[PDB]
C-alpha cells in the first residue's frame, strides 16, 4: 500500500543576520508539507546550488544536506549578495525501495532587507563586517575606535579621532591625500623636505 | 530476514572554492552504494577527524555529521591546508536493533588543485583571504 507522498508547500525562508564577529550570515530554511494523501513521509532532504552556477549546469554538483523531521534545517554560513536556487525534497520510504516528490524551485537572497533574531552583535576589538573591516578599543561607554577600513568610501583610518571625520594618520584616498604627522625618531631623510605646496602662492617655501 | 549491508564505494571528492568573501572553503562528499546483498541501507553517518589528531587517538572525539538518502553531505566550511581522514558509515536498520558497515579511509585535503563550481567571487570592498587580507574600491 505504499503510495508516493506529496511535495513540501508553504516554502518561508528567514536568517539570522550575525555570529560574534566575521559576520557569519546564518540562513535558516523553514517549510510546511501537509498530510492526506500519498504515504507517511520520511524526512527531507534540502538541496540548493549557487544561482550562476545552476545556468552552466542543472542541479548536478548542487549543494545538499539531509533533513530532520522538524520540516527546517539551516546553514550557519550562508554566501552574501550571491543568489540561490532553494529545493526542498519528500523523499518517501516504501517496503522495497523508495521514491522522492519534490517543492517548486524557489530562490532567495539575504540582503540588508529583514533579517530577524539579530542578537549577536558582541563587540571584541576587531570587528571584520562584510561592508568593513575595522579595530576598536572598548571602554566604558565610550567605544573609543581606532583602526579601520570601510569597503563604501576606501577610507583607512588609524588613531584616535579629533577632527570631524579624520584622524591624524586617517587616510582617503578618495579624493586621495596622504595625511600624517609627527615623528618621535628621525634620523635621516633623502629629498630636502623644503618646499610647501597644495597653494602655490599662499603656502609659501618655507 | 535482516542481513548487514555492504559498505558504501566509489569515494569521490570536491569543493566549491569560496563564498562571497572571507574565502570560506566549502568541501562536499560525494560516493555510490551498491546494491544487491544484505539489507537494504537506511541512510548513513559521515565520520571524519584532522590527520594530526587520528595519530595521537583513534576514530575517538572526530567529526560526525549526518547524512542524507542523496549519499552526499557537505561541510560548508572546511579547514584549509589541514588534511582529513574521511569515513562514510552505511548504517542499516533491523526489526530489533541496526549495525553499520563502514568504507575503508580516504583521507583528501582541499589545496590549489582541481576545485569547482567556483563562482561565488563577489568583490564586497574588503577581500579577506588566505593568502592574503586586503581593501579595495
Amino acid at each position: 500500500n505504499f503510495v508516493p507522498p506529496a511535495a513540501p508547500i508553504n516554502i518561508v525562508f528567514k536568517a539570522a543576520r550575525i555570529a560574534d564577529g566575521k559576520e557569519r550570515y546564518d540562513l535558516r530554511v523553514q517549510w510546511d508539507w501537509n498530510r492526506g494523501a500519498g504515504a507517511n513521509v520520511r524526512e527531507f532532504v534540502l538541496s540548493y546550488i549557487d544561482s550562476a552556477e545552476f545556468v552552466r549546469t542543472g542541479w548536478t554538483k548542487a549543494q545538499k544536506i539531509n533533513v530532520g523531521a522538524a520540516q527546517s534545517a539551516t546553514i550557519i554560513s550562508f554566501p552574501w549578495k550571491v543568489e540561490h536556487k532553494f529545493k526542498v525534497s519528500s523523499i518517501a520510504w516504501g517496503p522495497d525501495a523508495q521514491d522522492v516528490t519534490d517543492s517548486a524551485v524557489q530562490t532567495f537572497i539575504l540582503n540588508e532587507s529583514t533579517p530577524l533574531d539579530n542578537s549577536f552583535v558582541n563587540e571584541t576589538g576587531i570587528e571584520v563586517n562584510y561592508a568593513y573591516i575595522k579595530g576598536k578599543i572598548k571602554d566604558g561607554s565610550t567605544w573609543k575606535q581606532t583602526f579601520l577600513i570601510d569597503a563604501a568610501t576606501g577610507a583607512i583610518n588609524i588613531g584616535l579621532l579629533d577632527a570631524e571625520g579624520k584622524a591624524p594618520i586617517s587616510f582617503d584616498p578618495v579624493k586621495k591625500i596622504v595625511n600624517v604627522d609627527g615623528s618621535v625618531i628621525t634620523k635621516t631623510i633623502n629629498a630636502a623636505n623644503f618646499v610647501m605646496t597644495n597653494l602655490t602662492g599662499q603656502d609659501n617655501p618655507a
